[PDB]
């Protein structure tokens, strides 16, 4: 249908990158004698020219910018990022694909008021994958998010980096973060607020900027995909656009948990909202050529309810140059890694049924704000269980998130008979899309740490009315590892602290070396990650 959004001249504005994050510094873990990273972000209001011709767009982004800016931390090194709240609304980030303390998870009712920071302390201990941190606080995560309150942050390995896949932040390693949104005549954004069903968008943004282009040389490009959107889909494709319909072959080769066993070869990439998949784009066989990143129309090829809009089916172009500067030394081998896939279970599946109840998105009938029935599942540390997850519904669609885990897609049954399990869902994930009429079998253990953590759909319009429920990973009173000050989200030695606008820009008070020094090691003797200790 018609575009809504005033015209953007397409493909004329370079891809943006975000700039890597870096720690301000580092402190001894009195624990274990190891630097933790210590890093500061200041969430605040901003805006940014979208359309050449028009007026600004009102944002609100960490450290002032959208995306935020990509962390880049190797396993094993333990980071505290001091998320500041210097905006207009409460906050509560979420590290998406990081198995935190359910008090470092974005919990949605664990916020952040403005002139309060919060200190995260995150593990860095799971497999080489793509995360992503967003907001994430109650009733207000689709707007948060919309309005610039996402960035990448990438968790990498030297067993990885031996695999020899394109490589460099920025070089031959993309991040390719997928929003859909829509401007006023005046090139301001039309907010989310209000909207009960979804927010399609009809300008389709890479990395924050609306129809994209980036000159590429003929060689292997890594890509790294996330749909940040708060309600569209895609069906990704690569096409020439000397033929246009023609889908040119790529591989997936690492879905939302890391890498897959082997990589997938396709030629059209279903990704909703949360999902990251990677892929290598090899242009070695267009040179000076221009491709185009397409989306499926007919909302994803039926198995979406999403509006395309007259510019929906186009995501950027690729200007292909005639030579490499340099050879592409780069492989994708057909052995990546052995997926951790828990061992199988036969106990009957739990059930939860993502419908509305009246005007509210519910799982099981339940909105996540009615606190009495929201707890729909006690999971003993160590237990592996199946979850089927049944969208009973034509009219919506809903990607599942559950926290926590890492899951196997065991199953998908459809009932327009679309599809079953995709290829590149044969790893390890931590969202699935429930199409139309689908139900999906999940996989997970839960494990290593006790705690009450979310699962929702990840729909942001949905989220916040109200499509969220919790569960608690539990131990027996014995258990140790500090459980009792780690398994209430709301645990008040973590809850976030008021600051002073001075002593942050002088680093001065709470914000001196010395403070943020006290602060960090008393964290750290409490040991919060000392359960995944191998
Ligand atoms: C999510 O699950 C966690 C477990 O992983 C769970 O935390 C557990 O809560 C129970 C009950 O509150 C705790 O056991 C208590 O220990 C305290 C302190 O010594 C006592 O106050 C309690 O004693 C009363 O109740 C006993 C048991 O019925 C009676 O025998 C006694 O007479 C007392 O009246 C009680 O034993 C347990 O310590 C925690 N475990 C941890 C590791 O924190 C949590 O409650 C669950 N969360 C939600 C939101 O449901
Ligand atoms: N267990 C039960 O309660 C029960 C009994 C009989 C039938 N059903 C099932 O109910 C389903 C209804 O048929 P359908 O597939 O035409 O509809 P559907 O499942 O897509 O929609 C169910 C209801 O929600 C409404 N709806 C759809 N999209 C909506 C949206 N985005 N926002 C708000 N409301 C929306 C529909 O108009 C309808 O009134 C069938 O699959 C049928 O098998 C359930
Ligand atoms: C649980 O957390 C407490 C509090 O940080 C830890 O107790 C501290 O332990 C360190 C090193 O053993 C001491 O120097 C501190 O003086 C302790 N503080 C208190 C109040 O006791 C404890 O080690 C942690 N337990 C586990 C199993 O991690
Ligand atoms: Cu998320
Ligand atoms: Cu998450
Ligand atoms: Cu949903
Ligand atoms: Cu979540």
């Amino acid at each position: 249908v018609a575009q809504i959004s005033p015209q953007y001249p397409m493909f004329t504005v370079p891809l943006p990158i975000p700039p890597v994050k870096q720690p301000r510094l580092t402190v001894t873990n009195p624990v274990n004698g190891q630097e933790i990273w210590y890093y500061e972000v200041e969430i605040k209001p901003f805006t940014h020219q979208v359309y050449p011709d028009l007026g600004s767009a009102d944002l609100v982004g960490y450290d002032g910018m959208s995306p935020g800016p990509t962390f880049q931390v190797p396993r094993g090194v333990e980071t505290v990022v001091r998320f500041i709240n210097n905006a207009e609304a409460p906050n509560s980030v979420h590290l998406h694909g990081s198995f935190s303390r359910a008090a470092f998870d974005g919990w949605a009712e664990d916020i952040t008021e403005p002139g309060s920071f919060k200190d995260y302390y995150y593990p860095n201990r799971q497999s080489a994958r793509t995360l992503w941190y967003h907001d994430h606080a109650m009733h207000i995560t689709a707007e948060n998010a919309y309005r610039g309150q996402a960035g990448l942050y990438m968790l990498t390995d030297p067993a990885e980096d031996a695999l020899n896949l394109p490589s460099g932040y920025g070089e031959f390693d993309i991040p390719m973060i997928l929003t859909s949104k829509q401007y006023t005549a005046n090139g301001n954004l039309v907010t989310t607020n209000g909207e009960l069903n979804s927010f399609w968008g009809d300008v389709i943004h890479v990395n924050g900027q609306p129809w994209p282009f980036k000159n590429v040389e003929p060689r292997k490009y890594r890509f790294r995909f996330l749909d940040a959107a708060v309600s569209r889909s895609f069906g990704l494709y690569f096409a020439d656009t000397d033929a246009i319909d023609t889908r040119l072959p790529f591989k997936v080769i690492a879905s939302d948990s890391g890498l897959l066993e082997h990589p997938a070869d396709t030629s059209l990439l279903y990704i909703s909202m949360a999902e990251r998949y990677e892929v290598v784009f090899d242009f070695s066989d267009y040179a000076g050529k221009t491709i185009e990143l397409r989306n499926l129309g007919g909302s994803i090829g039926g198995i979406g309810t999403d509006t395309d809009y007259d510019n929906t089916d186009k995501v950027m172009r690729f200007v292909v140059a005639d030579d490499t500067t340099q050879p592409d030394t780069s492989v994708v081998p057909a052995n990546l890694r052995d997926v951790p896939f828990p061992s199988p279970t036969t106990n009957t599946p739990r059930q939860f049924r993502f419908g509305r109840t009246g005007p509210t998105w519910t799982i099981n009938g339940v909105a996540f704000a009615d606190v009495q029935n929201r707890l729909l599942a006690n999971v003993p540390v160590g237990t592996v269980e199946r979850w089927e997850l049944i969208n009973a519904g034509n009219g919506w669609t809903h990607p599942i998130h559950i926290h926590l885990v890492d899951f196997k897609v065991i199953s998908r049954t459809s009932g327009n008979n679309a599809r079953t399990v995709m290829p590149y869902e044969s790893g390890l994930k931590d969202v699935v899309w429930l199409g139309r009429r689908e139900t999906v079998v999940v996989e997970a253990h839960y494990a290593p740490f006790p705690g009450v953590y979310m699962f929702h759909c990840h729909n942001l319009i949905h989220e916040d009315h109200d499509m969220m429920a919790a569960f608690n990973a539990t131990v027996l009173p014995d258990y140790g590892y500090n459980a009792t000050v780690f398994v209430d989200p709301m645990e008040e030695l973590w809850q976030a602290r008021p600051y002073e606008l001075g002593e942050f820009q002088a680093q001065s008070g709470q914000f001196s070396v010395q403070a943020v020094t006290e602060r960090i090691q008393t964290m750290a003797e409490y040991r919060p990650y000392a359960a995944a200790d191998e």
